[PDB]
């Protein structure tokens, strides 16, 4: 249709890819961070996980004492929700 | 010269190597959208935990003035890190 149109038909065209090559190239390092973060989660999980459970066996060492300091913190432990 | 099975080839062959960059982008979105409910799934336990480990900290901080060494020991395990 016109002779500077075909050269905007072709650039159009270029930069509508380009768009979707910087989608793909954006999209995976989202997806690297996103394994990492997981990574690190589960991580956390485990870290705070060792704590309550070594929690757990303090208190269980001193159910003797019946000390409702320890009782509050047992009740908190086997907490739900 | 342009033969009439090169204008079909360069058609297909284009609308083939666009298709695989919405295939890549689709399933990328996928692959991204179930890495999010895991990563969201794995903190509501981090905050479980940390719900519970922040409540006992209070308690232990409440009852600084008894100077139990019981509780010191799960205040310890509280700051505590892997050096």
């Amino acid at each position: 249709i016109t002779r500077l149109q075909e050269k905007e038909d072709l650039q159009e065209l270029n930069d509508r890819l380009a768009v979707y090559i910087d989608r793909v190239r954006s999209l995976e390092t989202e997806n690297a961070g996103l394994r990492l973060r997981i990574t690190e989660s589960e991580e956390v999980v485990d870290f705070y996980f060792g704590k309550l459970r070594n929690i757990e066996l303090i208190c269980q060492e001193n159910e003797g004492e019946n000390d409702p300091v320890l009782q509050r913190i047992v009740d908190i432990l086997y907490a739900t929700d």
